[PDB]
DNA sequence: GCGTGGGAGTGTT
DNA sequence: AACACTCCCACGC
């Protein structure tokens, strides 16, 4: 005998003989943070799937993004982008305090500068 | 200054 | 939905 009922979630193929058991299962997808890491002793939950798959690069230590200049590898592409700013010397973020023409290569660098102005 | 995590907005298929 | 880019914010050295 096979079960009549099923979860309509795209990926949950759990089937139940009883409707009561499917009802309890249906509330598992009503997800505070559905995506959870299943690496040993991490169990960290995330809101999106791509955020979890980015986090799991910590357990594997993979660095798929490499700098074309200094050959250094990085775990994420955005961190590679600002690393290239270290080589090219560009500083888009400029301080907007009077009589202070100071530029930085990262937004959080300018924020730290704006706070030290006070 | 700069590596390197999480959150979130957006785009392409 | 999967996948990716890209930004801010934050922690750390
Ligand atoms: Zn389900
Ligand atoms: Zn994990
Ligand atoms: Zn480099
Ligand atoms: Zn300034």
């Amino acid at each position: 005998h096979m079960r009549p009922f099923m979860c309509a979630y795209p990926g949950c193929n759990k089937r139940y003989f009883k409707l009561s058991h499917l009802q309890m299962h249906s509330r598992k997808h009503t997800g505070e943070k559905p995506y959870q890491c299943d690496f040993k002793d991490c169990e960290r939950r995330f809101s999106r799937s791509d955020q979890l798959k980015r986090h799991q690069r910590r357990h594997t230590g993979v660095k798929p993004f490499q700098c074309k200049t200094c050959q250094r590898k990085f775990s994420r592409s955005d961190h590679l982008k600002t690393h290239t700013r270290t080589h090219t010397g560009e500083k888009p973020f400029s301080c907007r305090w009077p009589s202070c023409q100071k530029k930085f290569a990262r937004s959080d660098e300018l924020v730290r500068h704006h706070n030290m102005h006070q």
